[PDB]
């Protein structure tokens, strides 16, 4: 798995359980084109989004849909999702986890890169 | 101030304000797209004023693009994000005012919005 | 503001400053105990200014204990910190200047210095 | 593993790794008493702390020598350490997991709490 993603909620002090995550990768053409999507489980995290083969070098953008999962709680949140960009594999293949905490008004993410 | 809407940025590295960071503002516009709405460059305390007047802010969803790449290269130090994106929906139910602010780290940056009404 | 040393500290769940929080602040003694030193409440704008002047802000180590967990239960939530706590030493070689922000949720808080000499 | 510690590095983007952790309970004249200690592992965890047996309810503070990591790689630091305070078990045993992202100029703490 090169490609992991893990949310945590500040608020509950527990994993954001079923939080959509879609991934979408650079174009040619300049475009953000669908790569893969999924939903965290109910330990936060998110698993078997792609494999070395067809995670290629690019530009990946990680959208992370916090505003449905605040909503499904009661509350209304600031922001309409969290969204991580970052060129990947440009120096090789690595493995990646996109960490993320999630609070109403505020989020914070971290990236951890290792080489296989 | 009167400024609805303001931009703070900070240095987690060095433990200073952001100063120079390129920021551009986007609205959504109908057909679904971003069209560029205000843009500046972060002062020497790391903040950026007057990007609009409550006039143009109306209701609508809005995108705060902060450059850090370029932040970061610019101190010789290899990031991991080609920028920070701050999408968020402005209504007037809620608080007048509007403070976005980031504190920027290589591999980590976080986001808050503070939100008061005068 | 020729204030050395100043607080600021925010709420990630309401998206406003965090105000009538009490701060404490203490200094390492030489017996290695910790003594008070100055304290107040924030303000309507999450801020605590005028804790000490340069004069007596001499080099040292500082603590800044932040009454977290009676803030979250006026608001009806439980806390998991008993209070934060930020411990650092204050050089006159480096800038003047010290700003300690804090932003608070329930389960989380995440603090940041800002360290400017004008 | 009722008590676990996790800890990044956001200057590296990788686990923060031999960081010394040290662990205190409040004893009955108010005084913090050594509870256990270690130093993270190559994935930046730390385990083995305690017993479920061991850990009975009382107000712990986990200390976190941020200053000694930051040197040692070069950088002079601003905090001395990280602190977490919390009251543990006084409604049942839980698990806890204690994580933290370090900066050298900042760090954030998250707890994670399950029943087990
Ligand atoms: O997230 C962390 O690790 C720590 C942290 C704390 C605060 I509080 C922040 O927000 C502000 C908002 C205003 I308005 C300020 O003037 C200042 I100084 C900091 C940020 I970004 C980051
Ligand atoms: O930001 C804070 O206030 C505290 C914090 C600390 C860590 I460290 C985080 O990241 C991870 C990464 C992995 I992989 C985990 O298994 C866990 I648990 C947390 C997050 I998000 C938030």
């Amino acid at each position: 798995c090169p490609l992991m993603v893990k949310v945590l909620d500040a608020v509950r002090g527990s994993p954001a359980i079923n939080v959509a995550v879609h991934v979408f990768r650079k174009a040619a053409d300049d475009t953000w084109e669908p790569f893969a999507s999924g939903k965290t489980s109910e330990s936060g995290e998110l698993h078997g989004l792609t494999t070395e083969e067809e995670f290629v070098e690019g530009i990946y953008k990680v959208e992370i849909d916090t505003k449905s999962y605040w909503k499904a709680l009661g509350i209304s949140p600031f922001h309409e999702h969290a969204e991580v960009v970052f060129t990947a594999n440009d120096s090789g293949p690595r493995r990646y986890t996109i960490a993320a905490l999630l609070s109403p008004y505020s989020y914070s993410t971290t990236a951890v890169v290792t080489n296989p």
